């Protein structure tokens, strides 16, 4: 049973995927040596950064041996000579097959792409080679946006990639617990959503970060929740990491979840975060 038990989580934990901002390259060169090759790092779009430093940094994923996946954020792209801006500068810096496209956080957006959908309907991708678009899953929904429209948002992008034979994968929100992930994503694959999941991980930060995030986020803090993963702000330790929900996940995951990866999201630094990934897995003979 150890032995098998050890197997499910080793499995579970193949092909992890990171995220970096343009703000953090030196922490992925410092990160480099312990992340696996061929990780899926994503360079994250939010305001603060020029299109250069965004390409440098996913120049410097690939150079480090690692796959960048840069995020596109329909909502602060102008028009698409701005997209194309973009896109024309990473296709001359990386072998651009990978993106991850999402509405962005602009509440409000700035110009022609209302959300990921009429970025991705529109057929850009497929003129730059793109093979791979990821898209967002939410299980314990969205502050903005209602449970049906959440649905509907994501038929409708896996039926335009599908439409133009584009490979699509899915990534979670983190949550404090698994369960909402465990019932989600045994919902999508009742729909016909079979392709590839990363479920999404706060990485080890401190509580008051992760409870800021979570609220931004939508992310349940119940009274339940929040003594399980540990998440009080009169805490002895100060900080929380994510194996209560790995806990959960390794032994319930099954064939009825389908392909299934993890994302870790780096709110504690991502140096911190991969030390983590590295100290877990040996902690638990893996
Ligand atoms: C894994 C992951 C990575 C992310 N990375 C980034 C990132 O790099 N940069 C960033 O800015 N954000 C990022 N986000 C956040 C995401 O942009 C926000 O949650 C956004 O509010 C919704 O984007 P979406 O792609 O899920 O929405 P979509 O699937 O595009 O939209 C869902 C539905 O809601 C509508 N809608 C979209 N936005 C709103 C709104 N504000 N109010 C009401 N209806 C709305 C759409 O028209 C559509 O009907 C990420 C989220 C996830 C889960």
């Amino acid at each position: 049973t150890a032995t098998l038990d050890k197997a499910a989580l080793s499995r579970l934990f193949t092909d992890y995927s990171l995220e970096i901002t343009p703000k953090d390259v030196e922490a992925l060169e410092n990160a480099a040596h312990m992340i696996p090759p061929g990780t899926l790092i994503s360079v994250t779009f939010l305001p603060g950064a020029e299109y250069e430093d965004r390409a440098r940094a996913a120049k410097r994923i690939q150079e480090l041996g690692f796959r960048p996946v840069p995020h596109l954020s329909a909502r602060r792209l102008i028009d698409e000579a701005d997209l194309r801006t973009y896109l024309d500068m990473l296709k001359g810096v990386i072998d651009l097959k990978h993106v991850f496209v999402i509405a962005g956080d602009p509440n409000e957006p700035l110009g022609i792409y209302e959300d990921a959908l009429a970025l991705i309907d529109s057929g850009i991708l497929k003129e730059y080679g793109i093979e791979h678009c990821g898209i967002s899953g939410y299980p314990e929904g969205h502050p903005d946006i209602t449970d049906e429209k959440l649905a509907k948002a994501m038929h409708d992008k896996v039926a335009s990639l599908k439409r133009q034979g584009i490979d699509y994968s899915i990534m979670t929100q983190f949550g404090f617990d698994a369960e909402p992930v465990l019932e989600w994503l045994k919902q999508i694959r009742s729909e016909g959503i079979d392709g590839p999941v990363r479920i999404g991980l706060a990485g080890p930060a401190s509580i008051k970060t992760l409870l800021r995030f979570a609220a931004r986020c939508g992310v349940g803090t119940s009274a339940k929740v929040v003594k399980k993963y540990g998440l009080s702000i009169t805490s002895l330790i100060g900080s929380a990491g994510p194996d209560p929900v790995i806990e959960d996940l390794t032994p319930v995951l099954g064939p009825e979840h389908g392909q299934v990866h993890l994302h870790f999201y780096p709110f504690g630094g991502l140096v911190k975060t991969n030390e983590w990934i590295v100290n877990f897995k040996g902690k638990q003979g893996i």
